[PDB]
């Protein structure tokens, strides 16, 4: 029902992010380059939860990645 997008932090190279998309069970986008900082990944997870997730999506990401995201905007159900 919900579009999943979740921004995890590689664990290669640390401080610098990954986003995933996963749409009816089957992932959309897989390990997308998403910046070198926090809010460059935040904003690489709201353009993927506009362009992907149609009408509902739930961001998940690091702390200081959903900083940036306010805690209205990240969910939508």
């Amino acid at each position: 029902r919900p579009t999943v997008v979740t921004v995890t932090e590689t664990p290669r190279n640390p401080g610098s992010y990954e986003v995933n998309v996963e749409r009816d069970g089957k992932m959309v986008v897989g390990r997308a380059r998403a910046g070198s900082d926090p809010g460059a990944a935040a904003a690489k997870a709201m353009q993927m939860a506009m362009e992907w997730g149609s009408p509902n999506y739930v961001i998940l990401g690091s702390n200081k990645v959903l900083a940036f995201i306010p805690e209205q905007l990240r969910v939508k159900m």
